[PDB]
DNA sequence: TGAGGTAGTAGGTTGTA
DNA sequence: ACAACCTACTACCTC
């Protein structure tokens, strides 16, 4: 029942190394020279701006004179130094696992032999080794993944009766820089870029979407494994590597949380407010009130196509809604459709979702302070020549601040199906008997998580809050910052689950410049000083304490920040939240000699946390944890673990639990909607998500 | 696009005594 | 050039 995490700490120390060192007289300095002595000298080796640092005298220096050659430890009081020997000691692991255990260097990662061969497609693995100096101590982290390939290449496809498409695309597997693109001579492009070589060389691309059917289910059959067999794979390896490694020492079990200094923390799960206090937001929902009801107005955009390539009648629609009214009243929401959709009635053809931008702009009048349940064919939303969904998406919530939900064929199909295996498919909707019985055969089924998030997501876009925190957060005041790169010109998001108990007070764009990942100083000011107004308007006070949190690293100028909040005397923290930490953790269970993972389990050394936050399933996979990183000290760390852990709960447009807290979920969301256009700056609106 | 989860693929991207 | 995050897309199973 032990705590494991993915590495490992050296019994050696950082300034216990003996090291050789050579200076000589760009970031790209001496790696021709690092490359000719590996070729020679037949020896691990690393560079960093002009040094080479090694284990072991180099004999043959290939006409190559040093400035200074040393014999000595590294200066742990400088980063250079340390980063250089993180390189060497990596360089090494490299060289020791590529002899004596056949490992190929591919891409990124260590290639690892094959493990599955499904109809032509190779399944290999492969690992990612880290090195880190903390406190005079070496730490090794390491993590497993899969690669995919395909066994023939373009010369086995030019014979045997295959042709070659234009301009698909194709992969020259070379040692460790594989590009994306008889003996004959295949031209290809890569960005703006002619050129042609060898057609055996070149193999088609394996990704999922290329894959034909029959393949991806076997393929995701094989790379979703579960804790015990992904961690007994990702360990015995590392245990082979060990055994050839000699430049450094470990433990006989370095594996456990002990060895690496981390300690154990087991957070709990709060109470949610559905009018009351309840336990998990599932039971609230199921048998219970929302927090904060009101009157919804709804209208219908239907097309015709669910009657003509489909079997759906708007007769079928309008007993669908009917279901849905019902269930909200219980609530202490109600819903009422508007009879204005009668006078457009017949419209929304094939021909309407060909001309959507000529034949839109008559149609604001109907829809006007209502939220639209738009009920449109998937085959309309994904095919290019429409694409309705993106400029439905533009018109309604980019203009004219209508939010609409969008429900396709396939919902409806099943919810038919349903209806129809239990009988009781005579009458609905009206005299409202009949809708008691469909409720109550619903509820018994898989088939009511999404009639719950299709009401969720409307409630949340016509201004409903479901629940809150039960219990106040250490802090009085969230912001969320987050950016998107999206390939060129960058859209971020600052926001606010400021309220303690869970509260969007406030989303604010920043649309002005911000090149990539770094925002102006004014900027940056004036964003503060709104957040800060803003709370002013609501709870008719200021905050003692406001906590920051930022997606990825907190790459901004910690001055401005500490003199605003002094300005208004508030103390304040910064935490970077990571959600890809590259690393696995789990529970060793010697009894059954199995690995297992537990919700809201948290690994801490000094200001730096891994916290599980999902529970999935074994065919699902394996839970992914998060790095928390406190770039500041006013309140304890455990406090700020607690606050992020706790603010995750909020998750008010679906009934699954999302992994992150909501400062990043519906910053993100936020920032990936206005990207697209979707989103008008001229509001920002409060209590209001029509992304979401 | 009912939503979430995890896990492959391809590319940015900022800092470097 | 090396590290360590980020972005986007696709696929599946769960509720
Ligand atoms: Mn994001
Ligand atoms: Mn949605």
């Amino acid at each position: 029942m032990e705590a494991y995490i993915t590495e490992m700490v050296s019994r050696e120390r950082a300034n216990e190394l003996e090291v050789y060192v050579y200076v000589f007289p760009n970031y790209e300095g001496v790696y021709h020279i690092m490359r000719a002595w590996q070729r020679a000298n037949d020896l691990p080796l690393a560079y960093n701006q002009h040094t080479i640092m090694a284990f072991s005298p180099v004999r043959h220096m290939c006409g190559y004179t040093p400035m200074e050659t040393q014999k000595r430890h590294i200066n742990i009081d400088s980063p250079f130094e340390r980063a250089l020997l993180e390189r060497l000691i990596k360089n090494s692991l490299i060289f020791t696992a590529e002899r004596h255990l056949h490992a190929k260097r591919v891409g990124h990662a260590l290639r690892l032999n094959q493990v599955q061969q499904i109809r032509q497609v190779i399944i290999y693995e492969a690992i990612e080794l880290y090195v880190n100096i903390i406190e005079n101590r070496i730490s090794i982290g390491f993590h497993l993944t899969h690669q995919f390939e395909y066994v023939y290449t373009l010369q086995s496809m030019i014979e045997q009766g295959k042709t070659i498409r234009p301009g698909m695309r194709v992969v020259h597997s070379n040692g460790r820089q594989h590009y994306t693109y008889s003996t004959r001579v295949i031209h290809v492009r890569t960005k703006e870029q002619r050129l042609s070589y060898a057609a055996t060389l070149l193999k088609p691309l394996c990704t999922f979407e290329t894959m034909q059917p029959q393949d991806v289910l076997n393929v995701s059959k094989c790379i979703k494994l579960s804790a015990s067999k992904r961690m007994k794979c990702t360990y015995r390896w590392i245990q082979q590597l060990r055994a050839q490694y000699r430049h450094l020492t470990f433990a006989p079990n370095p594996f456990t949380i002990a060895q690496n200094g981390y300690k154990l923390d087991q957070l709990s799960t709060p109470k949610v407010h559905f009018h009351r206090d309840y336990a998990t937001v599932v039971s609230g929902m199921k048998t219970g009130k929302l927090y904060k009801g009101g009157n919804i107005k709804i209208s219908v955009l239907f097309d015709e196509d669910f009657y003509l390539k489909h079997h759906i009648t708007k007769k079928d629609i309008y007993q669908f809604i009917a279901v849905l009214q019902k269930i909200a009243i219980a609530q202490g929401v109600n819903m009422t459709i508007s009879t204005s959709t009668k006078s457009i009635t017949g419209k929304f053809t094939d021909d309407f979702f060909h001309h959507f931008t000529e034949e839109v702009e008559a149609l604001q009048p109907i829809f006007a302070q209502t939220t639209v349940l738009a009920f449109i064919t998937s085959t309309h939303l994904s095919n290019k020549k429409t694409r309705s969904y993106q400029l439905l998406k533009q018109y309604f919530g980019g203009k004219w601040d209508i939010a609409s939900q969008v429900i396709t064929e396939k919902t409806i199909e099943a919810f038919q199906k349903i209806l129809h295996k239990h009988g009781l498919k005579n009458f609905y909707p009206n005299d409202e008997q009949h809708c008691l019985r469909v409720i109550d055969v619903l509820k018994n089924e898989s088939f009511y998580y999404t009639v719950m998030n299709i009401l969720l997501g409307v409630y949340v876009k016509s201004g409903i809050q479901p629940w809150i925190l039960a219990n106040t957060t250490h802090s009085d005041c969230f912001i969320g910052i987050d950016v998107s790169h999206e390939n060129g010109n960058s859209a971020a998001g600052m926001m606010n689950v400021i309220g303690s108990q869970g509260h969007l007070i406030q989303q604010a764009p920043l649309n002005g410049i911000l090149a990539g990942e770094k925002i102006d100083d004014t900027l940056l000011a004036n964003l503060l000083k709104q957040m800060i107004k803003a709370y002013h308007t609501q709870f008719q006070r200021f905050p003692k304490h406001i906590t920051i949190h930022r997606d990825g690293f907190w790459r901004e100028h910690t001055a401005l920040v500490e003199k605003i909040m002094s300005h208004y005397e508030i103390t304040y923290d910064i935490v970077e939240i990571i959600k890809k930490p590259n690393r696995r953790m789990a529970f060793f269970n010697s009894v059954d000699n199995t690995f297992s993972t537990r919700q809201g389990t948290v690994y801490q050394r000094g200001n730096e946390a891994f916290l599980c936050a999902t529970n999935p399933q074994q065919k699902v996979g394996m839970a992914q944890p998060i790095k928390i990183h406190q770039v500041t000290k006013t309140l304890p760390f455990s406090h700020i673990i607690e606050d992020v852990y706790n603010l995750s709960f909020l998750h008010i447009h679906a009934m699954n639990k999302m992994r992150l807290p909501a400062t990043i979920h519906y910053a993100d969301l936020s920032a990936t909607a206005y990207q697209r256009g979707q989103v008008m700056p001229r509001s920002g609106n409060q209590t209001n998500l029509p992304f979401v």
